[PDB]
């Protein structure tokens, strides 16, 4: 059976072929102890990743291997590979193959060294690289739309026609959610909390993802909360209570606004889709308008579907209604397309076998893979 | 039965003998990508014929296999002739007799070579190739008369009196409406509209025929639209809306004046009628006069019979009073007329069988289809 | 004395008539402030002009007002043409003539509202408004041959014979120096380097007017840096080291082939100069493949001259030899072409008077001015 | 004429507008006894502030309202101003403007709090609050470089070119002298004596301030001291005599790694300039390395701007060169900042009056004060 | 065999590895006599040490030579070593492992003369130096809580997770029963019984041991018995009866309030864990909260356990519940855990060997024993 393995700044997701959903997904962290060993009967261990670094994170300081989409660390990149085929699917990574997903117009030394540790170290035998917001499309059952897809590091769009790419309106942004922690982190402090350690900083990712929302009118929504002053409390670790106010809704406006993390030329999701359209061709953009998909996790606020519908309203034509389609399931769409993708019977020609890559060389892996 | 086939510059009629009128009528492009396939489950071709090619235009680069009235590109000619015979009529060619047409003075390979692929290719029966301005009076019911014919690319002059040809009194000018659309994107881009790609030129063709109009009286008609300045709103298909000021009379201005194009001594409809008819003989002038008809379709603008009557009767002597026949169907006028020729009795010896072909080749359509 | 000012999308160019070169040569960009101050003792401005701007871009968004030889912003322009009559000339703009220029098929409104501006805000006393090309012909000493002008915005060419205009085989594409500087800064991604600020988009073109080059065989020398992969270091302002590989060749590769970009039906540089030869007439065709005239800052590249002199004569017929005329200092020549034809005693009554504006209206430039 | 009060954690520093240097340098400190009155002729007391309760600190224990850049006791904090106005100035507070002093990045009730006291309880006409690093510069003259600056309770740094703000760059750590002398403490138990009180950690801080040092080569001063063993005699005020080791040079390099005292990931200063530098823009950095200004008490280390001019060209790239700029009175440079720019003739509308903090409220204190 | 010997201010435990309890158990005295010999035919020492001096106390001196854990007279402490080696283990010292005790933050002087005489006094093999709080948690069976160490010279707290330690939140204050003994003393004069001499200390000390408690309530405690003024007889060595009244709850209130000997700023024990709790990291304290174990022989008081949870309860946030663990032999965990310790297999390479010292010096024994 083949394996896909979607691994993006923030979380691996793996699995089989042929099922409707990955089951295994974990933080893609490695911690290390920042203190001496005191008693001598422990297990402890010098490296941990995944979960085990997720609990044990009050004695661990954490990094991350994958930044904007781009590995940094090598060596802390093939403990985490080691981790997904061991320890969570439990297979000789001999017998498979394995799907991977990569964000659009990275770097091709990233792609190079990922095809040299699959064939050498781990001994695949074959192995194809896909574009994740095209996988998208397949878990949507569709061949034509406009695909917004935002995890935590990267944003970017990516239109296509009857199945047709359309490479010179690509978009492609570096900014996610982990710039939404970093600001929700900095804003905390004018009420007097400070956190500043990597494992605090995991904390206020929890406060990101239950009590952030999307205002429909931000304006209006600042003066409302500047006379009745309501506030929303939040349960810590150690069993003392954060007080929210208009943090709550003035974080996720960086979507809207990048300015306010100092990006005064970035575009922000509105005009991401619309300039992006808008470079294709005029007898393609009316269908464009039609199927706008959001795909990834920084698309989960509540209430951004409705706000991206009426801001791009406005910037449209008069005779044209835009329609935004938000699967209630789109924080797995990347794997779920994989998924699809490999199942079909015109794929098995598809694979990059080891063979190839023996002559070719790793560049054998940019003429395939399109 | 017999299959009446009027292919032109621009479009493709087609249908079988004894109707009244053609059953099939598609433009005659052939499409091709222009970028690479991103999805695995699309049915896409490599070539598109016909109405496939205009509806997914916007990924398409599109050519016309015919300019001019002369074939450029043989192999994409027999891919329209093999859309029109399977797909289009769903006939087996080897039980029809075919009925062509063709414009007068064209090169003999053009010919040669049309004969060449329906006999081997398609192993037809019998063939015949017409005029297609004699195949416009039969459908008048008249044997007198001089036709102006004006289609997409050629226009020509073919008088006829009492049923007798008149071969040294024949013109013909190529300058039709692809010129025409060619001047209107060209004049176009004087209020701030720019368009380049085939494709954009389908939509200009579209705006010709539904805008514009020939003006009664040209020089009065420019001093009324540079005070008033009225314009009109047309809608593209993103949805924006482009005005159109005094380029909608200006563009068919160029069938009455060449020289706006650089055709500085080509005469126009005008003269082009005059210059034929003063070559006949002095006993046939008058009926001749008294029997102007008109046939393609780029002679359906508003007011152009009209305008043509009067400036006739400015170069006749004073007691000459020209007569203009324009039917509502003209632009079918050569599919009808040979429908007619077709269904006599006396025409069935005039089919060119395939075993005359045989034996004389090619060169035996130049004696017989006089 | 008269001024001659050469504004073209990318720089301004100003003058005293009867000079041998312009004396202020500055960019055509206006810069902003994008955060607070804060500090009290400053000189700041609100807007910064020319020079100015391009010293302190670090804290400054800079806008271009002119994109394909047309004004997008008036204000903007009006701050620019202020600059250069007070602060670097320092003349009283009541007491001369001005020359100005303008790229050919240009929409009309360009040219009335610069009318209007001269005229009514700054009072000058007489006006004229020339065609780049033409200029350039001026300053070669000669009265035959096609010029093809490239510079920032937009690229034309413009056959001449015995002083006599062509109207008819005039060609213009809007493709010019700055779609070359958003090329190079794409593939720059591919080794891991990403500008997005307006800021950086200085820096890249600064790259591209010092390491890029023609490269006479394209397709060899992509196989010899696919094995050899030599590479050339760039300093960085802030002290930092960028490596540039492939990138210096493929740049300047879209004057060639303008598919890399998207204009997949747009000719290049060497089927531009054909179509247009090809239109004139048959007696004038040998006469102009003898005088071929590079003009414009976009065809400074290294080996652009023996490029194209190779491309050509691959299109054209056995017995001709092209020959390409490429001046050392051809960057100015518009500039000196109208410096000299303002010198001329004939040229004394061609000059647009005010009082001739205040009854015709701003449409009397479109009457003179040919 | 206008009052300024510099009042940190640590010291307060008041004077008059255009005076040179302060007048009036006290701790801020509160004392209260901590044993019953036995006589009953003396003038005791409940409350010391300032140097009386430094002389008398053998029967009193001390508090610091402020810790962290923020008042922990309004109650004490009043006390503290009281003494201000009426002990060491002698002035009546209602015929005076004030200008305070802030750390940025405070929690907006610590500024709020400030506005209400200082209108409600003094009834102050005018009042202004400004941030100790920008002020800094004024007293250099120069309006481009970064500060870094460093009292007894917060660290920050912030960049500021051509007199404009980069909000962006700001950082700030919480761990100055007052975290030195509790180290100081500590280590200084393996060599045999104790201090726990309040009193005896006054007597640690003179030690810092007179015996303490930077090692250049902090590996290779270890290894030195650990064969010679040279030690430096300190009389205690009781007439003992107290051996201080190679803790002289231990106590200081905290400064360089914070994670001596368990800030395992709080940067240190230089990495704390580098990191700042590297967020501003690539067009601004080259100025921010030529101009590193120092301020304030906890940089008054000996060696201290020399390890760090060479600590920071270990990161800079070969061609940057960085200037570390200390003025030997950088202990009142905040204080000097703060008498200039209230005597400029610019700044008197930058009062808040009373009269529109009696109509807007507290929160206009946000509004101005920029 | 291996030998432990847990060595206190007060009393010396010594016993064999993998024993369940110390075999011998003795105070940590010299006696001296104070007298003339009188007659001659007694076999009188010069110096007692142990239970010899206990028993002949009346006409003996006493001292400690340990106080406050650190060693005052190493004359009189290799008396005390002397003793245990050669009169209650009866052992040759030159055949066993070693294995001693040491309370945290200890002068570094203190360790290093303890190495030097066990090796060239005593000629011992191998030596190691444990940390008596962390021997506490291993009889205890667990890797996480914080231990709170009463003896007789000093308390101090130790927090560990997971097995690892958190250098910088180990507090020590330098108070323990010997303290007591002295308060006691001092406040049974108000009923009139004066006791002066070291050995009537000792007789002080067993009134503490046996009538002594912890008070639930204090305030209410002290208003029962001003009314009821019950008391309770004790019988002195000479047969006189001594009464005692409200002293009995009086005595171990020190340790909640160390304000009553003079220490107005030492925090005492419910202020000591919670201070220390606070400072090691928000993910750790609720584990801390849950496992808080009681060890030392000051802590054997009535009700210590239940009114050391209360006081905690009132300072932690209200949804944790703390909770106390003390074992009914909690005087002997320290010696307990170093027998399991000294055990295990893999402590057989932690020995700091007799050949190491002979090269390192005395200063090996700091970079072990970690
Ligand atoms: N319900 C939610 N609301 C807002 N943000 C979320 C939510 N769930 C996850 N996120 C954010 O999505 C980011 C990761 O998204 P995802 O696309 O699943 O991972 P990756 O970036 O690895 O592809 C994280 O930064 C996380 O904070
Ligand atoms: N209503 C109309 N008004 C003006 N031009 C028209 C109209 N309808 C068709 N045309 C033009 O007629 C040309 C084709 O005419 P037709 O004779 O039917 O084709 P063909 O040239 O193939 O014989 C096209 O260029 C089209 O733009
Ligand atoms: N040496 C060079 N090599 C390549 N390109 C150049 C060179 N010098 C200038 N350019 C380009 O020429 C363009 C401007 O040309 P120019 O004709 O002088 O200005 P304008 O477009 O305003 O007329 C700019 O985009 C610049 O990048
Ligand atoms: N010569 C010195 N060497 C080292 N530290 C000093 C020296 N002088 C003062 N300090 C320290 O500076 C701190 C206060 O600095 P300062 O900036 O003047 O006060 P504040 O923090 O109130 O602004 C005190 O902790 C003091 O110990
Ligand atoms: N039952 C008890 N109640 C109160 N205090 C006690 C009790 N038993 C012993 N102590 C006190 O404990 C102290 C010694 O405790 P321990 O920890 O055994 O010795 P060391 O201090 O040498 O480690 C002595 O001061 C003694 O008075
Ligand atoms: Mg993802
Ligand atoms: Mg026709
Ligand atoms: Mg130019
Ligand atoms: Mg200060
Ligand atoms: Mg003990």
């Amino acid at each position: 059976s083949s394996i896909v393995c979607d691994n993006g700044s923030g979380m691996v997701k793996a699995g089989f072929s042929g099922d409707d959903a990955p089951r295994h997904v974990f933080p893609s962290i490695v911690g290390r102890p920042k203190n001496m060993q005191a008693m001598m009967g422990s297990a402890n261990k010098t490296v941990y990743v995944g979960d085990e670094a997720q609990s044990k994170r009050g004695v661990l300081s954490l990094k991350y291997p994958i930044e904007h989409g781009i590995v940094t660390n090598w060596d802390d990149m093939e403990k985490i590979w080691h981790h997904t085929f061991y320890n969570e699917l439990r297979v000789n990574p001999e017998q498979h193959n394995v799907l991977l997903t990569e964000a659009p117009m990275n770097p091709k030394q990233n792609r190079e060294k990922m095809t040299q540790i699959m064939f050498e170290t781990f001994n695949v035998p074959s192995l194809y690289i896909g574009i994740q917001a095209v996988l998208s499309l397949y878990s949507s059952g569709r061949t034509t739309g406009i695909v917004l897809d935002a995890g935590d590091g990267v944003t970017h769009t990516v239109p296509i026609y009857e199945g047709y790419s359309l490479p010179h309106a690509v978009r492609r942004v570096d900014m996610a959610g982990r710039d939404l922690t970093e600001y929700l982190m900095k804003i905390m402090m004018e009420t007097g909390t400070t956190f500043t350690t990597t494992a605090e900083k995991e904390i206020v990712r929890n406060v990101k993802e239950q009590l952030c929302y999307v205002a429909l009118d931000f304006e209006e929504e600042m003066t409302n909360s500047a006379k009745s002053a309501n506030e929303e409390a939040f349960e810590l670790p150690d069993g003392n209570v954060m007080m929210v106010g208009n943090q709550r809704f003035r974080c996720p406006e960086v979507l809207f606004k990048p300015s306010l993390i100092g990006l005064d030329e970035a575009p922000g999701f509105p005009e991401m889709v619309y300039q992006s359209i808008n470079k294709c061709d005029i007898d393609v953009r009316r269908e464009l308008y039609g199927n706008i998909v959001l795909s990834g996790g920084s698309t989960m606020f509540l209430n951004l579907p409705e706000r991206l519908a009426k801001e791009i309203s406005n910037l449209a034509p008069s005779s044209i209604k835009p329609k935004v389609v938000a699967p209630p399931e789109r924080k797995y769409s990347v794997w779920i397309g994989g998924s699809i993708l490999s199942s079909l019977t015109t794929f098995q020609t598809m694979w990059v076998k080891k063979s190839e890559y023996d002559e070719s060389g790793p560049s054998i892996v940019h003429n395939k893979c399109f």
